[PDB]
């Protein structure tokens, strides 16, 4: 099987903003999580078919990973911050549903949701 698609991170059609928000998403949380040394798994789509994970996409329908989360920081694709952040719950939950609790991958997402959850507690009030 190929791989699908990757999440769309463009559209011309979608109005655009910055907001204070969104602009932390970018400058700190992201950067903070991809220098994480557990980083390297979800700084881009899943590669299934490098990987040989031939049930990765029978599994996984909603993929998302950093690398997509990122592009759609820098190409003001989001216009609300849950947004992103629903985004990036949604990468952590596939790397649970797909994997067992207590796999490596699985203790990698953990810590490195566990560095999201304390970065979005300091989130500053919408300006
Ligand atoms: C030792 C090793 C070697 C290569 C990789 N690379 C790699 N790259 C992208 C994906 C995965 C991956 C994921 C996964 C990752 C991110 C995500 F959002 C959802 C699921 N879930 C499982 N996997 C692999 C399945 C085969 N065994 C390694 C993990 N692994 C990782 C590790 C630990």
């Amino acid at each position: 099987s190929m791989n699908p698609p990757p999440p769309e991170t463009s559209n011309p059609n979608k109005p655009k903003r910055q907001t204070n928000q969104l602009q932390y998403l970018l400058r700190v949380v992201l950067k903070t999580l991809w220098k994480h040394q557990f980083a390297w798994p979800f700084q881009q789509p899943v590669d299934a078919v490098k990987l040989n994970l031939p049930d990765y996409y029978k599994i996984i329908k909603t993929p998302m990973d950093m690398g997509t989360i990122k592009k759609r920081l820098e190409n003001n694709y989001y216009w609300n911050a849950q947004e992103c952040i629903q985004d990036f719950n949604t990468m952590f939950t596939n790397c649970y549903i797909y994997n067992k609790p207590g796999d490596d991958i699985v203790l990698m997402a953990e810590a490195l949701e566990k560095l999201f959850l304390q970065k979005i507690n300091e989130l500053p009030t919408e300006e």
